[PDB]
């Protein structure tokens, strides 16, 4: 029963990541029936089967098949994943929007099952602090960045400048800044180290998903996932506006604490797009996809950190007239193209 000697901000981060209740709330927010399907009953092969049904809906809508088939698959989805809408009609998976919503839901369900499997596995010893046991389950070095260092100065300027005016529901306060080093990730990222056009970008996600993000990195949606459920196909999505990525933390007024990622991304040749392009492979010679947004952080204020460009400029007009994106988007389709550097802990102070 040796109390953990880890830094207090790290211990708080471990407790917040490995909280079983936060997993249960996240499933309740999706209106999943926890009585007919509790958290311990979540299965990876069950989520993959739900991914396949979403893919069956995608192909039926395209091939002009029976919309009656699209009704049977919708009811199949709700039998596979038991929900509880009370007295309301469940949303019908009959169009592309419904597929994207349930695709995003299964991405968080797959990460929740990963966090719970990580928690209830391995070995156990009641002589060690549970905080110490969970920290080594992540297989990640986690150090607190000093508040007065130039790293924290640049990171704060990154959060300070790239908060979009459209995302007016809140403003962000940086609580903690962690310098993370995933086990073995640096060797995996080595072939992309001297690739040109490397940037430090944001990645937001649910807090419960970070037990798997630190354990296995940022993954691509499984093969069973429908490629049309994501705007630019099955890849890893990043942004340069801190508010665009913080929206994917799914932070509520009840739980206003968020976790966001700062990662070095080997972009290389950017396939610049303006609208949806559901692809799994890039054209030969390209290494990433950039969704051109109307507003881009000023390129004149670009600075470097460890040889990595940091687009912390104020948002100005990009010079792109016809685009379906308000802000930029960076997508890679190889997991080795990501090197996670920092992990931030943000307080969401919702306004107006
Ligand atoms: C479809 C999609 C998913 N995730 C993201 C992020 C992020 N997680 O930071 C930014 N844009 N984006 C887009």
């Amino acid at each position: 029963m040796t109390k953990s000697k880890l830094p207090k901000p790290v211990q708080d981060l471990i407790k917040m990541i490995f909280d079983v209740e936060s997993m249960k709330k996240a499933m309740v927010e999706y209106e999943i029936d926890l009585q007919k399907m509790p958290l311990g009953k979540l299965s990876k092969r069950q989520i993959q089967a739900a991914y396949s049904i979403l893919s069956e809906v995608q192909q039926a809508v395209s091939q002009g098949s029976s919309d009656s088939q699209i009704l049977d698959l919708s009811n199949r989805f709700y039998t596979l994943i038991p929900h509880d809408f009370g007295m309301k009609k469940p949303p019908l998976l009959n169009n592309a929007d419904s597929v994207q919503a349930k695709a995003e839901m299964l991405d968080n369900l797959l990460d929740i099952e990963v966090a719970y499997s990580l928690l209830r596995g391995g070995s156990d010893d009641s002589s060690k602090d549970p905080i110490d046991v969970n920290y080594e389950k992540l297989k990640t070095d986690i150090k607190v960045v000093d508040r007065d260092s130039e790293e924290a100065e640049i990171i704060r300027k990154y959060v300070k400048n790239t908060h979009a005016t459209t995302h007016n529901a809140y403003d962000l306060e940086v609580i903690d800044i962690f310098k993370i080093e995933r086990e073995g990730e640096c060797q995996r990222y080595k072939p992309f180290k001297q690739l040109h056009n490397r940037r430090l970008l944001w990645h937001g996600s649910r807090t419960t998903n970070f037990a798997g993000i630190l354990s296995q990195g940022l993954r691509i949606a499984p093969p069973e996932a429908p490629v049309t459920g994501y705007m630019f196909g099955k890849g890893i999505y990043f942004a340069d506006m801190v508010s665009k990525s913080a929206n994917y933390c799914h932070t509520s007024q009840g739980d206003p604490i968020g976790l966001i990622l700062l990662g070095e991304v080997a972009l290389g040749n950017m396939y610049e797009l303006k609208h949806a392009s559901h692809i799994s492979k890039l054209p030969k010679g390209k290494h990433s996809v950039k969704g051109l947004g109307k507003t881009t952080p000023d390129p004149s204020a670009n600075i470097s950190l460890d040889g990595v460009d940091v687009p912390l400029g104020t948002g100005i007009s990009s010079g792109v007239n016809d685009t379906s994106l308000l802000y930029n988007e960076y997508i890679v389709y190889d997991i080795a193209q990501v090197n996670l550097k920092y992990l931030l802990k943000l307080k969401f102070n919702f306004k107006t």
